[PDB]
Parts: C-alpha cells; structure tokens; sequence
RNA sequence: GUGAACGGUGGAGCAACACCUGAAGGAAGGCUUGAUGAGCGUGUUCCCCGCAUACGCGGGG
C-alpha cells in the first residue's frame, strides 16, 4: 500500500540516540496486544515480528522490515 | 520486543541594622432687619367678546 504514517505528540520525548525505527514501536506495540490477548507470560520474541509490514530481504539472508527509522521535523 | 527497559535535583541558609516631614505662616477687611403691604372719591343703562342661534345666559371697560 506504501504508505507514510506521522505521529504529533503533546508531551516532548527523548531525543533518541540511535534511530528510532517504526518496525521497533509497531514490534513493540504487536508485543503488548500478545500481552494483553495471551497474558504477561509470554516469548516477546514470538510476536515482535508478527507486524503489518512487508519484508525486505537481502541477497545474504538478513531480512528487515520495510518500515523506516522516524525523521523529526 | 518504541538503543528500550531502570533512575528524586537534592539537602542547609534571617534582608537587616540606623534614621524626628516640617521649620515658618492673622480668616480677613467692609454691611440698620428693618422696610413694604392691612383706613380715607364716585349713584344708573351705554361701546367691544363668546355660547348660542337670539327665549337669553355668561365678562368685560
């Protein structure tokens, strides 16, 4: 669908050091609806990938995810 | 699995001490509470104004 998502935000944030990702808060986000869905005792490493998001793969393996790291205006 | 997750800007501290708003400055100078109003003349049909509508009422000099 190739899409662009922006987020505003009330309160400001941390300025993030390294990149802050949208596939790490949408991974985040899938993590606390398998939290909430099948209780706090689970492997968030099951469902961190489990995203609504197409997969970029490599030549060599080393597959990411086709989201972006958030640029700030 | 948001390079995340976790993390108290805290504890103590006198604005205060001294310091006269007031020294001098005339409410004065002129001015009837007594005046005014409270008593003394005319001797009989004649001009104007309204209501009417003339049978007379009212007024007026």
């Amino acid at each position: 669908v190739n899409l662009k998502v922006t987020i505003d935000l009330s309160n400001p944030m941390m300025e993030p050091g390294d990149l802050l990702h949208l596939d790490a808060l949408l991974g985040a986000l899938r993590v606390s609806r398998a939290r909430a869905e099948h209780g706090d005792a689970i492997n968030p490493r099951d469902y961190h990938y489990d995203l609504p998001l197409e997969r970029y793969q490599a030549p060599s393996g080393d597959w990411v995810f086709k989201a972006s790291a958030f640029k700030l205006k």
